[PDB]
């Protein structure tokens, strides 16, 4: 039996390349210079994966900046505005990735969105009505096919597949082409690259169709049998391709299946839905070989060797063992580098983790021992006794968190009274006039405050000294909002730096990292905490600011949280229970913050839940309308515990909802604020249609420009927004937090966004 790596991630272990990328653009290094980082690294990895014991190394898996990106470039489907620029083909990648400035000009990047449902972000096909593809001059896959080939590695290279390509691009501006649509002209260049691959010595490639766990657009589902048609027709002059789908199961799907019985094998992800094994093994070919994803590329877990070999034989089973691969459930791009780089976590948790080096060896461990258990019996029983002890820690087995949850009610989750009762309070408690303005929450973030925060985590300044910088910006803050005019102020967030990593610091059952980044966002990486047990609140997190603030402040204090879908998500969830116990114990330590908040003077409360959609299951059905219920019911859970005087707000930084719009609605919240200002306001109509009850305040400022908008421009927008939402539902805030403006440009757009308000309000004052 043979192991897999869907793909290995790109960094390096101290983020070489994030380091050699941002030297390259700030002039600091050459373009050979550059180059020869990303020859290195894809060298490095390829060692690791062959020194683990890897069967099937990928190739074409490493990126600069995106792997989709590569394909774009890689299909010459790039737009005139780059290709003009006349730039070397690096340039060209990063000017459509993150920008460029020649001869004057400056063109922005293509759109970037989330990967599915991880945290990953790839760089959207933007095509033209007129568009056609062909081949790039020295095609990537190709090149590093034959460096891996040269340096004595054999490979399989890893495309994203025709259908998916174009399933996840979209028209260019001035274009209305759906993208789908131009299959027929993409389709041969597919295969004039396999040929290609198949010359240089590939004898198998992995060509990933992940759109097949979505429920399809009929055209786009149409496309798969011409596509794949096409690729056996060229026979042997192509390789054997494996066609590749995680992060959900594909068992919706088995009528597009037929599209692919000329490929050799299918890849399917068996860590997000074991179930869909046998399902899937009834519908594979007579030869087709079941590529069976079972070790974790989207966690930090060591894998569970004894419940993945009972998956494994299964197949073995009904396959014969010639036709099972073990793999990866996806790729593990998704994963930090190595555990070995972590050196001041709880010695205890050590054993329960396996980061990318220590997972490509465990699909290596696992593949030797569907056949040959003893040669690997030491590795085996140690497996075991590791997951024993994570089952048997104190952390996963806290009595006073296991006896809480089982005492919660239905009734704890809503408010004591309907909105209708609760705003009457409201109005009253908080004294706001009509068109209330406010902001989102961050200020403006200094080079002092970042050095004195530095300072103090690093322990060079004292606690106490540090609480009193921390105050005096507070106090700053506030003045400054005195002098705006401000509706509902907030403290500024000077003392925090993430809205994840400080809650948390601040919750039991987390645990940090030094070294473990993932990458998000081009060369920007996140480093997500672990949640390692149950999770408790020990003491107040985020009051001590609140309270301060509150005790200065003349005018309503918001408050400000991150919710529990969110600390959760954007983690490193435990995999020994389910998400939903996860995400309740954080909504209960939630809801014991957000009493104590209101019981220090704190009566407006933010709770901010940006992960919300992220998590949504990738297809329809019971398990993505299980997901809405218990994610809405833990935001519900952490808010319902206030006094109907109190108001619960929340922010989202999206402007649509599609197929969304009822979780929001559930919620309950008394307040929205929504990122609208860059977005055609007839967007609102969704308020319309669902007619939505509660008040809203759609961003009325761009904050993302530091271009300070007129008065008259503040207005116009205000007016805007009247056309769809009644103007005592309005509330008038900025799209965003205010962490990346600086001040001069904040007074400025909130002086003129205040007066735009009072306006308004003159004009809708009750005639003599």
């Amino acid at each position: 039996v043979q192991s897999s790596v869907l793909g290995f991630p790109r960094m390096g272990v101290l983020r070489d390349l994030k380091k050699a990328n941002e030297a390259y653009w700030a002039d600091k290094i050459s373009q050979e210079a550059l180059l020869a980082e990303g020859k290195r690294l894809r060298l490095a990895h390829w060692k690791i994966q062959k020194d683990a014991g890897v069967d099937i190394i990928p190739s074409n898996d490493f990126a600069h900046y995106d792997h989709v990106l590569d394909h774009i470039q890689l299909f010459n489907a790039v737009p005139e505005r780059y290709t003009s620029q006349k730039l070397s083909p690096l340039d060209e990648y990063f000017a459509m990735g993150r920008g460029h400035q020649k001869g004057g000009v400056d063109v922005p990047a293509l759109e970037m969105v989330k990967w599915f449902d991880s945290n990953y972000h790839y760089v959207k096909p933007t095509l033209q009505d007129n568009q056609t593809f062909s081949l790039a001059k020295d095609p990537k896959p190709v090149r590093e096919f034959l460096e891996a080939k040269e340096a004595g590695f054999q490979t399989r290279p890893v495309l994203v597949g025709p259908v998916s390509f174009l399933a996840l691009g979209k028209a260019d501006r001035g274009s209305s082409v759906d993208p789908i649509t131009l299959l027929d002209k993409l389709v041969p260049v597919y295969v004039e690259l396999l040929k290609q691959l198949k010359a240089a010595g590939a004898e198998s490639v992995q060509i990933d169709e992940p759109v097949l766990v979505f429920d399809l657009r009929p055209e786009v589902k149409a496309a798969f049998k011409p596509a794949y048609e096409a690729i056996a027709a060229a026979g042997d002059a192509v390789p054997k391709v494996v066609v590749a789908t995680y992060f959900g199961d594909i068992v919706h799907n088995f009528d597009v299946l037929p599209a692919f019985s000329g490929a050799a094998g299918l890849h399917v992800d068996l860590v997000r839905n074991p179930e869909q094994l046998e399902p899937v093994l009834k519908q594979l070919g007579p030869n087709q070989i079941l590529s069976a994803g079972v070790v974790d590329g989207r966690n930090i877990w060591k894998n569970d060797f004894a419940k993945s070999l009972e998956i494994l034989q299964t197949a073995v089973k009904a396959l014969g063992s010639e036709r099972v691969i073990v793999a990866t459930s996806s790729s593990l791009i998704h994963t930090p580098h190595t555990l070995a780089s972590e050196k001041k976590l709880p010695s205890d948790v050590y054993e329960w983790f396996s980061f990318a080096v220590e997972k490509v060896k465990e699909v290596a461990t696992l593949a030797k021992a569907v056949t040959e258990p003893e040669a690997v019996k030491a590795e085996l029983e140690a497996n075991a006794a590791a997951i024993k002890a994570r089952t048997d820690s104190k952390r996963t087995n806290d009595p006073a968190v296991k006896e809480r949850q089982a005492q919660v009610t239905p009734e704890q989750h809503n408010r004591k009274a309907p909105f209708n009762t609760r705003y009457a309070e409201q109005k009253k408690h908080l004294s706001l006039p009509l068109f209330p303005t406010t902001t989102i929450g961050s200020f403006p973030q200094t080079s002092e405050i970042r050095v004195q925060r530095n300072k103090f985590t690093k322990g060079e300044i004292s606690a106490e000294e540090y609480e009193r910088f921390i105050e005096k910006e507070i106090e700053l803050a506030v003045k400054i909002q005195d002098e705006l005019d401000l509706d509902v102020y907030v403290h500024g967030e000077p003392e925090r730096n993430d809205m994840v990593q400080y809650f948390g610091e601040r919750l039991n059952g987390y645990v940090f990292t030094t070294h473990a980044w993932v990458q998000s966002y081009g060369s920007r990486c996140v480093r997500p905490p672990i949640i390692v047990g149950d999770i408790s609140r020990p003491a107040p997190m985020t009051v001590k600011e609140s309270k301060y603030a509150a005790s200065i402040s003349k005018k309503p204090m918001k408050g400000m949280l991150t919710g529990p879908v969110t600390c959760l998500r954007w983690s490193f969830p435990r995999v020994d229970v389910h998400q939903s116990v996860q995400c309740q114990q954080l909504a209960l330590a939630l809801r014991d913050e957000v009493v104590d908040l209101e019981k220090n003077g704190i009566y407006v409360i933010q709770v901010d839940e940006p992960a919300l959609r992220e998590g949504l299951p990738l297809r329809k059905g019971q398990e993505r309308e299980a997901y809405l219920k218990w994610a809405v019911d833990s935001f519900k859970l952490a808010t319902a515990g206030v006094e109907n005087s109190t108001q619960i707000h929340s922010h989202f930084c999206y402007s649509e909802f599609q197929d969304f719009f009822h979780a929001i609605a559930a919620l309950d919240a008394d307040v929205l604020s929504i990122e609208n200002s860059k977005s055609d306001a007839k967007l609102l109509k969704v308020f319309i249609d669902e007619e939505y009850p509660r008040h809203i305040g759609p961003g009325v400022y761009d904050i993302h420009s530091p271009r300070v908008p007129t008065l008259e421009e503040f207005k116009q927008r205000i007016e805007e927004m009247l056309a769809y939402l009644k103007p005592e539902q309005l509330w008038i805030n900025p799209d965003c937090g205010l962490k990346t403006r600086k001040w001069d440009e904040v007074k400025g757009a909130l002086s003129h966004m205040v007066e735009a308000a009072k306006y308004f309000r003159e004009k809708y004052a009750n005639k003599a």
